[PDB]
């Protein structure tokens, strides 16, 4: 049970860092 989420807790985490940048950029603006 511990074992899992701690698990789960990498791999998401690697994503993470990936999609705050990636939003950050993403529709924006835009700007535009």
């Amino acid at each position: 049970t511990s074992s899992i989420v701690h698990l789960c807790a990498i791999s998401l985490d690697r994503y993470w860092s990936i999609t705050q940048a990636i939003e950050y950029n993403l529709k924006r603006t835009p700007r535009r």
